[PDB]
């Protein structure tokens, strides 16, 4: 594997009532603004630094997230890399661990489906510790044996006594992905804001969130600024990366 | 836990063959040394002493099948025999009982309805034969015992199942044709051996009529008679702790 440079640059600005903004670079002449090294990267910032910025579209609207399917082996797999740091060897030790000690299911399967019997335990657990707003009408179904999950809901990470700390945070992120699968959906208010400065173009995104739903178990506020408002831009950040394999 | 040694006394018979030992008496009681020092005491003396054969005992024995399993009998082979835990054990029977393999899993009664016991006794009958098979079924002290459901089905036909539920639908099978099959036969031996103020015994048994045994499946005493002269080769001592 060969790694491809490629540089990014953020912009700080301020809107007229003189709050700040922070802004991405996107476009550059209509196309996908990605340069490739130092002198390009300077070349456009030289550009950047002259340029007059207004707003060009501020969009709002309401979004919703919906909860991820319960894990197959796979998925527990990237979750516990992604999230807690595992290798994939150490996740399946762990998880094999918990379930010959009974704490959760067969760890080796493709299948998101859950038993009639998992799905009443958990809506029960839900209906009693979250309450009606987070219970769907119907239970949520996924696209796919059954998925990994906890053979018994009442059972919390903490009160696995015989399991070290990573085993307590394989299960916990198990015991989570399984209860916010049978939740109701998050609710946000959305933000975007296109910016245009000379030949590029720049944009910014925010959100408000209005019902927590299965995060509750398991990005920024935008200031207010009008379509057409004049930015005062205050620093440019360039910034070299590297993909990865 | 508690300390307890044993002795293992390697020896040989006139005719040249190995003789494996094991001290159990000792002054006319068990033996049973708690540590190191008594162990030692106790060498120093067997190392020293005239070793005999007192007494041979041959005789036939029997070897009668056990009952088909309930929750706790599944729970208790699961663990010896596979190394499975109950939680696990459990949640793999559920499975097999869900996906219709087995009957139900909870459950205290032993006993066998009389259209499994047809089955079975046909099955027998068919692929072990008649002396295998009882006059009347076996009947054991004791709802139904969890047993599979057909038993034309074999653990190695159920592709929807990992390996260890299917080593689980196995073990409930083979308990189960077991039970119905006649009794295993063998010709036994008891060697008593005395050594200064110590006795010594090994034990033989050779199958005659492997029976239930066929479908669920010790060592052969050199020969050795009554007032033949051993000679020691070789004490082995073990230190042992109560788990």
């Amino acid at each position: 594997f060969v790694p491809e440079e490629f540089w990014e640059v953020d912009a700080s600005t301020t809107t007229p009532s003189g709050e700040a903004l922070a802004l991405q670079v996107t476009h550059q002449n209509d196309k996908p603004f990605r340069p490739v090294n130092k002198e390009q990267t300077q070349a456009a910032v030289s550009l950047l630094e002259k340029a007059r910025y207004s707003v060009l579209e501020r969009e709002d609207k309401p979004t919703t997230s919906k909860p991820g399917a319960p894990f197959i082996t796979s998925t527990l797999q990237q979750a516990a890399s992604t999230r807690l740091g595992f290798g994939v060897k150490k996740t399946m030790m762990m998880a094999q661990r918990l379930y010959e000690a009974g704490y959760i299911t067969y760890m080796r399967t493709d299948s998101t489906n859950l038993s009639q019997d998992a799905v009443n335990m958990v809506r029960g657990y839900i209906s009693d510790n979250f309450g009606k707003k987070y219970l769907p009408e119907s239970p949520n179904q996924y696209a796919s044996h059954e998925a990994i999950r906890p053979s018994d809901v009442n059972v919390m990470a903490e009160s696995l006594k015989d399991m070290e700390a990573d085993a307590q945070k394989l299960y916990q992120l198990i015991w989570r992905q399984f209860v916010a699968c049978q939740m109701t959906p998050a609710k946000y208010d959305s933000t975007t804001l296109t910016v245009g400065a000379g030949d590029f173009r720049l944009k910014a995104r925010g959100r408000i969130l209005r019902f927590d739903g299965w995060t509750k178990v398991m990005d920024r506020i935008l200031p207010a600024v009008n379509k057409g408002d004049a930015l005062t831009l205050v620093e440019l950040t360039p910034a070299q990366h590297f993909t990865k394999p």
